[PDB]
């Protein structure tokens, strides 16, 4: 199906945004986050996808995992976490909406070179 690359901009990428108390509920469901299961934890960059793309030539990272792949911003993204609720039970997934501007770190990998895995935010 879609390619690693493509996984990312699903699960990560939301641009067209710049939200409500609503919104981790509305895309952890659109972005077919909860289709298997409520994903835990998930979040969503609201940058352009060339200035996230772009943080694979950036600062260079540990991985969480111990991979050496991963690069964390030069500034700031306009980001926002989605964590699932203890009321939340499938498939009536729940999630807090929490919007922050955080450096973000990714995992990047292919040729092109572009991020696969988000990592985390600091």
């Amino acid at each position: 199906k879609e390619t690693a690359a493509a996984k990312f901009e699903r699960q990560h990428m939301d641009s067209s945004t710049s939200s409500s108390s609503n919104y981790c509920n509305q895309m952890m469901k659109s972005r077919n986050l909860t289709k298997d299961r409520c994903k835990p934890v998930n979040t969503f960059v609201h940058e352009s996808l060339a200035d996230v793309q772009a943080v694979c030539s950036q600062k260079n990272v540990a991985c969480k995992n111990g991979q050496t792949n991963c690069y964390q911003s030069y500034s700031t993204m306009s980001i926002t976490d989605c964590r699932e609720t203890g009321s939340s039970k499938y498939p009536n997934c729940a999630y807090k909406t929490t919007q922050a501007n955080k450096h973000i770190i990714v995992a990047c990998e292919g040729n092109p070179y572009v991020p696969v895995h988000f990592d985390a935010s600091v």
